[PDB]
């Protein structure tokens, strides 16, 4: 038998926040994927978005698991008693604000759930966002420090309304939003740093 | 039997503000209300609000449960040394902005209550604000993590008058407050999370 | 002949920050006063204004006391080393920003003092404010989460110069200014927590 | 012989940060200068000004000395890790932004400076600021809690330009800047608390 | 046996993240470059501008080296695990705001980097941002407490591109950059400051003519 103060107890004594679970020589696999809750802030001049989406992050870290057969499968951990991906955007122009209280889910098996909403201004293409086909502003979103054979970061492609959890309030309406993958190296380094290439399709309302 | 230095001691060495205190197998019964003490900023056009109110928040920690026949049966502690639920304004456009100092009232038998001011931007219905009818903005509050097997929120019964609090000197006035009950699922998920919907209807002031 | 270590590390093994010093059953009796030493930001459409001002804090806690008749009788402490009242102005709407050092002064016989200078936006009367009988906004300071049974607030009692520190410099200036004591109690509980309701009466200064 | 780590370890075991290094019963001498960097937004209807300026201040702390005859004699210390002069800018409208690296160096002889880089915003005289007199802004810096026996602050005495850090982008320019010693005291206690006046003669560049 | 715990655990036994890795007596070589991502907000009336760009910088701790035979040879470890140039922005009006986990990467000969992606606004020349030969801000970068017995830096002047980072949606392009290695001294003190001259010389899109 074992409850929720073990669970926890046990995460302690295993994680290690500062060391990347890098299971073998395998590199961990995160997925990245994100729910655009709100468009606030609009500039067709300077080519800026202030968005609030859910960045939901799925990994895995096998030091974490343990036997729930007798006790719950699932505990919310704050992400400070746990590694977590140095996920960035790299066009965003802006510190990201994370609106929720910063709590991670673990399940019994090593996987790890991390989905705070964020509102960040980005710097993307902004044209268009006046018209019918609307514009196209993409969102470079993996790990800092990371390269492919340490972090990879791959999307979650499937069926779900781009708006679902849209607010219907904003001034905005969501068209599309496609998230594909990609890598990104630099003119000194042979290493790549994956990424996922988020692209929102929006346009303002007009009854 | 004791002095408050003893009571919170105690509490110190049983409290684990990381671990949901779920009494047996059953979920925390935690109780919201929001009392509106003002409205600050308010935008039709982008359907943004910024107001400041009151939450609330009561729950059950047996844990911390003391002898108060010959003690003090209740004291403040800080949040940073008891569980503390994780609600979160969903319709939220910051992050909650804490006016009164962070502390939390306890009392013998585990009865746990926090009742900060908080001054919050929310995405919601402004529309109408500077008509009779006024504006009508809902708030969802919830936790984020816990689903209704560890968490269950309701709203607090105590009908009284819902601008009693609410400052006479703000530019809006609270026309009515409802808080109801509510339960949102994700689409992959069975899961679902308890929270409370808190509609505000409130208008401009005028004169004739 | 103790050295100014010797009396903080002892005031650091006696004194509990977040435990109130009370004696007996008796309420820690705090005392509240403010300086207004500027007022900026000013606002008749919203009734909203930004005001600078010391809070000048004080009260007792004899477990700290020393003998100081070859020692010194006072020492600067920081605040997180000692218990401070949880004040709040309950019409604020902007978290207090604390321009000075957070540090208190301990006296050898117990006393306690901290006085900050602190810049806050408060919701109050701003109408009248540039008329010859100025404007009235009144500020409500006291204990957040202790009622009159734990701790009770009274205001000094001196007619001082209400614009004795006061900026000349400021756009306004200070008609008068009342400190009265009040209490507030809620449609829900019992227990009553008093408060100091300060009125500062000011206008805005004629060019003319 | 000793290496940074081992003087840099020394000073982290014999630093006491809240206790004030009081050489006998003769008060800390602290010097504070104020080298000024730059003026950013000035209103002269509000008479508000937001600056930047190198606050140099020097003290002594002679439990931190050393034998730096076989070894480095200054070494970067983080002013959180050492006791700091609690000074304020009596009238001052804002807390200090420090915009530089928060460290401190250490001479070996028990010398300690700190000259971080604040952007701050005054209410002072900005009257005449658009005139060839310019504007004078006078600055109150000076320990809050600590009174002439405790701690004394003298301006450095020196003779340099008082441009010669200012930037040259700048709308406005410097005419003459005179840090005079001074000193404060309250309508209740006998204590005196010794600051700093500087004065800063500026105006704005004209269209020439 | 040695994976990422371990490499990590005797890099927090050896390492001091307030003291200078200052190896023999000789000072630290640190090289800083920037690599400019966008410009926002430019207000030539008071001569200010907001910047967003990577602070490369590069140093060496010998006291972080270790085996990498047949082990890692690069880790990334937080930044208050180990000692960091004091480095500053000399005419900066805002402190720097990291928008960047604040992680370094720490390879096992002891070589240390740091690339924090950086929003900071300064105070340099304006004039001209809207012209054909466009502004030249230019931008002092360098330690704050550390003289040049301590601490060095040169920055790292390589053929690159210039705007080859710099965002394409930004209403401003890049005509030019030059970080040219500077010295500064005080009418007070004797020792001298080394620091990195970066000049940025940008202008407006879009113009006509
Ligand atoms: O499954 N979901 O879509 N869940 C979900 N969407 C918004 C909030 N939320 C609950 C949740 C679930 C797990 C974690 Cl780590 N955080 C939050
Ligand atoms: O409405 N109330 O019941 N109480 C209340 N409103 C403002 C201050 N206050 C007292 C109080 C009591 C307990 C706690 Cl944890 N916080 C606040
Ligand atoms: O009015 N006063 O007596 N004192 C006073 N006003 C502003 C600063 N100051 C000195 C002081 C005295 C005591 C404490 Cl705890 N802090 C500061
Ligand atoms: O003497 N100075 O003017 N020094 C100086 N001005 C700008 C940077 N700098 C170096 C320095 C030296 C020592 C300390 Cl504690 N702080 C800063
Ligand atoms: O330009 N680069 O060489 N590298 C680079 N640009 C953006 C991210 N990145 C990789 C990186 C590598 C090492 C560190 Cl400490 N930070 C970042």
């Amino acid at each position: 038998a074992a409850d929720r103060a073990d669970i926890l107890y046990n995460i302690r004594q295993t994680s290690r926040p500062d060391v990347i679970p890098t299971q073998r020589d395998r590199p961990v696999a995160v997925s990245v994927s994100l729910k655009f809750i709100n468009i606030l802030e609009v500039n067709e001049i300077t080519n800026e978005v202030d968005v609030v989406f859910w960045q939901q992050t799925t990994w895995s870290d096998r030091t974490l698991a343990w036997d729930s057969s007798h006790s719950p499968d699932q505990v919310s951990v704050p992400i400070s008693s746990l590694w977590v991906p140095d996920l960035a955007a790299y066009n965003a122009i802006s510190k990201p604000e994370v609106l929720t209280p910063q709590l991670a889910r673990v399940v019994s098996d090593g996987e790890v759930l991390y989905m705070p909403s964020i509102r960040q201004r980005f710097s993307c293409d902004v044209s268009g966002v006046d018209t019918e086909s609307g514009a196209t502003c993409r969102i470079k979103i993996g790990s800092w420090t990371h390269h492919s054979r340490e972090i990879s970061v791959d999307p979650t492609t499937e069926n779900s309304d781009d708006s679902e959890y849209f607010s219907q309030y904003s001034r905005f309406e969501i068209l599309d939003v496609t998230q594909k993958k990609n890598s990104v190296t630099y003119s000194c380094c042979p290493e790549a740093y994956e990424d996922v290439e988020v692209s929102l399709n929006f346009r303002k309302k007009g009854r």
